[PDB]
């Protein structure tokens, strides 16, 4: 909407408060001008046509319940922006500053976040398994990057190909998390995810088979459901990117690690100018293995350390 730009106030899903940038005219909307093209946030109302109405508050401030879910998927899509355009040059999800999309209170009871592509969308969750799906910082910036990977490499969304594209939405979303720098770690959604455990998570990248997921290809699930296991096969490339920042030794191979910020180098540059729609994990470590040579040298412990990463988890 035209209208003049402002600053808000709220309180998020954790009950946090934050400044948000808000759109006056007549209302205060949850439309952000000083990012591109805009930021702007929906009220789906509890159903699934999309994206809803443009959020509007009378005075804004944004202290309801029902307000928090908007407040998070608003002031986190400004951080994954800045993210993306202050660490890769990158302007928004295409980039050229295309105006990014959320929507939230999305369906009842929606224990789920996507990109539709057009745009993200959030549940409220059951409130036992997840609470409002925005509140998690590596949630937000995990489905904006599915944008990035949409308008980028492209990666078909099934098999392989689609395991890397979750990969890459977790790597992404937690590196987000530690670019923020509040209470980061390498596990996913442990912000939004079952409220009455502690501790817990949805996936980690640390160790994913705490939760059941596969840390070496010779363990991948290879039959039908989640589209081939997209959200499963990832736990391999999601361990091999955690060697590549952290280290360890991981079934008897050894790894140096690199850093997060070598690491996100790495997988930008492998992304945007080496994967295709149907790249799969060898052909990953090889897009990897450039990439490192590009920006470090052939001879560079970086890419040492990403052989041995991509050794360590079985992919060759
Ligand atoms: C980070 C977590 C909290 C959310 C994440 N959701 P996602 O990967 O983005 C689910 N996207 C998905 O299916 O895209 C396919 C698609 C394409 C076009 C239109 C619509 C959909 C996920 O890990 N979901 C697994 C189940 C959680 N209960
Ligand atoms: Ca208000
Ligand atoms: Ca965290
Ligand atoms: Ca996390
Ligand atoms: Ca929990
Ligand atoms: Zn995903």
């Amino acid at each position: 909407i035209t209208g003049t730009s402002t600053v808000g106030v709220g309180r998020g899903v954790l009950g946090d408060q934050k400044n948000i940038n808000t759109t006056y005219s007549t209302y205060y909307y949850l439309q952000d001008n000083t990012r591109g093209n805009g930021i702007f946030t929906y009220d789906a109302k509890y159903r699934t046509t999309l994206p809803g109405s443009l959020w509007a508050d009378a005075d804004n401030q944004f202290f309801a319940s029902y307000d928090a879910p908007a407040v998070d998927a608003h002031y986190y899509a400004g951080v994954t922006y800045d993210y993306y355009k202050n660490v890769h040059n990158r302007l928004s999800y295409d980039g050229n500053n295309a105006a990014i999309r959320s929507s939230v209170h999305y369906s009842q009871g929606y224990n789920n976040a996507f990109w539709n592509g057009s745009q993200m969308v959030y549940g409220d969750g059951d409130g036992q398994t997840f609470i409002p799906l925005s509140g998690g910082i590596d949630v937000v910036a995990h489905e904006l990057t599915h944008a990035v990977t949409d308008y980028t490499a492209g990666l078909i969304y099934q098999n392989e190909s689609g395991a890397i594209n979750e990969a890459i939405s977790d790597i992404f979303g937690t590196l987000v998390e530690f670019y923020a720098n509040k209470n980061p770690d390498w596990e996913i959604g442990e912000d939004v995810y079952t409220p009455g455990i502690s501790g817990d998570s949805l996936r980690s990248m640390s160790d994913p088979a705490k939760y059941g997921d596969p840390d070496h290809y010779s363990k991948r699930y290879t039959g039908t459901q989640d589209n081939g296991g997209v959200h499963i096969n990832s736990g391999i490339i999601n361990k091999a990117a955690y060697l590549i920042s952290q280290g360890g030794t991981h079934y008897g191979v050894s790894v140096v690690g690199i850093g997060r910020d070598k690491l996100g180098k790495i997988f930008y540059r492998a992304l945007t100018q080496y994967l295709t729609p149907t790249s799969n994990f060898s052909q990953l470590r090889a897009a990897a293995v450039q990439s490192a040579t590009d920006l470090y040298g052939s001879t560079s412990q970086e890419v040492a350390s990403v052989k041995q990463a991509f050794d360590a988890v079985g992919v060759k």
